């Protein structure tokens, strides 16, 4: 015997035709809610529509795109009348690695633009909606590199910092409308060297991993649960292991 | 093409131990475990209580009388339950108590503070020693805490109380670092929940924390769903401990 | 007396409020001081009143032009860099909910607020790098460490600021090289497009009256303060450390305490 | 230059170490001090070197009469407290796993480092109040920052010294009353302790600088100071920024 954990919610989850988007997408589809898709790879969007059928909608967004935004949100509510889950999801990475020296002006706006501003407008206009519901859930995608250096570039670690706090002022001002506010942070595997340096030995972290602190987060499940970050990274954030290693 | 949802009995297979377990949080931890499909070991101090919970849940629910902070107490409990199961995979220190409400640190007793260490610290520090005792050999657990919302923020208990979760809240961290090299996970649950002015002055409003939240948290850490959640402390207070509303009210 | 005797400091937001306090701390410790701001017949004062050692040099932080000449110019006036302090900062709003915050505005503050410490810190350690040596000093903000105190562009900011000081840290002290950062309670803008001195007078005399730390208010000096702690050899030691001003704001949430 | 003058400090394991290192640098600043500590005879000696703005007491903080005993006769030669620094601490062991922690040695480590500093902020406490003025100082560790630093034991009882001295000045603000903690890198047998300081400052953050007891001291001297008038609720980390970072990606390239 089984359970829909998320029967009769509204979704939409923004980076959702891939990567963890799209495992979130599929979970949340077979725990009964209703999903729209947001991004920007039609091909792959459209795809997941015709595998999982009617519960689940495409829609084009560039999150950056006040526009989009609107658009995404507005066609949402008025197709099923409601939003219960603003997940924003969509993220980009400026460089697997590099110096402050070799930084790009450039480069660290585009990734604020994805990263920081996309979640700002997606928070703004969900709650545009929620505030008058007197509920919702707003989570974010956000990452480990936020809970410990060390782990990604200068500009993606800044715009994930960025995220938490955006978050727990979020989870401030959107209580006392009843909406929870929290976010995801991942490890990797948006392997070689995740498993190996990672603190949990013998664990893999799998896109579904995300997805199912997503859908705990996004629950009734998670009725009092606000303002958190919940850490999804076998808790290599937690330990500077220079000691151990050398011990 | 038609949605599936999740299996209901999402610890299937599953021993545990939940001290505590007679009432409150873990009383609500144990209901939630069993219908998940867990063996579940109530350890605790009120025998009567204990035992009339394993008697309304049948065979899959025991009890065994412990006192946390005596480390025979937890060899025995953590050893009845490999006895009788064969394997140990969730150990729940959730038993803890408090010196009081509220109160200032001039009137704070020498006494109180140490009863307050040695159930919530140092048995927490016993039930994970043991348990990571038969945890070990097995490469495989989850060692979880109650601690509360009170390590995250000030102004919401009692100094001695206040500490002991502190305290807590590193233990798991320091904990999650040791035991990851042996595929364990280590976690914390931290509750919000005198009682009526914390459900009026919290941050989240149309709702209260009920037990269940908890439950609920600790269900979820405890699943294969977490199997790469780790040195998380794991919040349920709605939002409380990350604001200072104090500016917020003054506008 | 003389705790940054020989240094050679450069100041964003040098012309006024806590940038303006700093500048003359570390002139009083014998640091040669560069003032970067926009306003220029405030930074000119500054360097009439104050002598030889203290200059002044038009800056706008989002452009990275002016952060390379900033930097480039105080080298070639004293051959060294030894504190990068990016202290320049606006908010939006004093307060204010999401539902009207505006994407210009956030673009605004995370331009000068974010955008302008990363480049400040990117052309310090362009030349701190081959001395093995430097200190990189960020303003952050009390709001990075509780909600409830800025609005949301500017907290995400701050936060930002906060995690890129911790991340600079870590490739930086490769080469010697320490990044903290100072995070005071209160308004803390300088001038902006729409910072109203009403609002900020209204918010700046709420924050006093509902202060943990009663019979003290936070003052420019103490910032300075505590970012020339970190400046000064006494500090040697200490990187990655955001070191938060605010009587003890940001610890508590006082709702039980006030209702009982 | 005198950056403590007219104040009175009691630094608690004041008479080697940490508390050495600061009572010689609040001396220096002008502060009277007073040395509570269990070697007698290297406290004693300070106090001979730096004469009689400096003083004695033999206190183990453990003992709530100790403390008593300690904060009631500073204020009977000086007329106030001004600074209470809870510096002493002890480790159970350099590193060690949790299937060998004793729980004598962890109750024994919670005695001094846990309910030692309790007492002595619960009776500074008591003397500051009335004052409405004070700063109670601890000395943490890098370890409630970060793990795999200390021992499981050590680990908890800085962490709980981490979120007393949150929780105190959230009480003590009211008074006027500052509550800060310092928390330095070191791990601070001699020869087990100095092996872990060598390996220490091999993995450290910051390269080209070792942390000495100075630059500890340095930080308690700030915090202890009217520099540092609206400083409340701190943890002020001095380790190199070894706490913010797990370096296990960059080592791996």
């Amino acid at each position: 015997s089984h359970m829909k954990r998320l029967e009769g919610k509204v979704a939409i989850i923004t980076g959702g035709a891939s990567g963890i988007g799209a495992s979130a997408v599929r979970l949340f589809w077979e725990n009964g809610a209703k999903v729209v898709i947001a991004d920007i790879q039609d091909d792959l969007g459209q795809a997941i529509c015709d595998k999982l059928g009617k519960n689940v909608s495409y829609i084009h967004c560039d999150v950056s795109n006040e526009d989009d935004i609107r658009n995404l949100v507005d066609t949402t509510v008025a197709k099923y009348g409601k939003l219960d889950i603003m997940f924003n999801n969509a993220g980009i990475i400026d460089r697997p690695y590099g110096s402050i020296l070799d930084t790009e002006k450039s480069d660290l706006e585009r990734v604020l633009g994805v990263n920081l501003v996309g979640g700002f407008l997606g928070a703004k206009h969900a709650a545009r909606v929620m505030v008058p519901q007197r509920k919702g859930c707003i989570l974010f995608t956000a990452s480990a590199c936020a809970s410990i250096a060390g782990l990604g570039t200068h500009a993606y670690t800044a715009s994930k910092h960025a995220i938490v706090g955006l978050m727990k002022n979020l989870a401030a001002e959107l209580g006392q409308h009843g909406i929870r506010v929290n976010c995801v942070s991942p490890y990797g595997v948006v392997e070689a060297m995740l498993s190996e340096v990672g603190n949990l030995k013998g664990a893999v972290l799998k896109v579904e991993d995300v997805a199912q602190a997503a859908l705990y987060l996004a629950s009734d499940e998670a009725n009092y649960v606000s303002g958190l970050n919940l850490v999804v990274d076998g808790g290599f954030s937690v330990v500077n292991p220079s000691m151990m290693m050398a011990l």
